[PDB]
RNA sequence: GUAA
């Protein structure tokens, strides 16, 4: 819907296919689960810039995989293919200064408040989660746990949902 | 300028 390609597919035949890292953190409290944004915010977005401009200024560092912006608000919510390529935009991405954009962490999923924005991750308590978040953590084309069910201390990328 |  604002995916730049909207009913594609996680497979080896897409060059946008990125694997599912899946790990197991045993300090995460009972009945918790980690989850690692994919999802930048980006301010500072120049009225004449569109979505294109800016998928277009990242794919040096990153493929971008929805843009989502406000040009009124000069802010826009960029979801990349991997967390890998998300922690390279924050290094790398406008280290000059010569393009007005400020780019820092955003969330796309689970609730704000549990959002860890300097490291760009949330620890979730499961009841926080609704049957749909449950849902797109195990079955979501890119990111979530790729059929791996969902329990305590369990860690996975931000994974798509459906809105 | 942290949203759907």
């Amino acid at each position: 819907n604002h995916h730049l390609y909207p009913d594609e597919l996680n497979v080896s035949n897409n060059p946008h296919y990125r694997p599912k890292p899946v790990s197991y953190d045993s300090t995460l409290p009972p009945d918790h689960i980690k989850v690692y944004s994919r999802t930048l915010f980006i301010g500072g977005v120049p009225l004449n810039m569109k979505e294109w401009d800016l998928a277009n200024v990242l794919k040096p560092f990153a493929e971008v995989q929805s843009v989502i912006l406000n040009n009124s608000r000069k802010h826009a919510f960029v979801k990349v293919y991997s967390r890998h390529e998300a922690e390279n935009v924050l290094q790398n991405f406008n280290k000059d200064g010569a393009l007005p954009l400020r780019t820092r962490w955003g969330v796309g999923f689970g609730p704000r408040d549990c959002c860890d924005y300097q490291h760009g991750y949330s620890i979730i308590p499961m009841h926080r989660l609704t049957d749909a978040d449950k849902k797109w953590s195990v079955s979501a084309q890119w990111g979530g746990t790729s059929g791996q069910p969902l329990v305590t201390g369990i860690v996975f990328e931000e994974p798509d949902i459906i809105v």
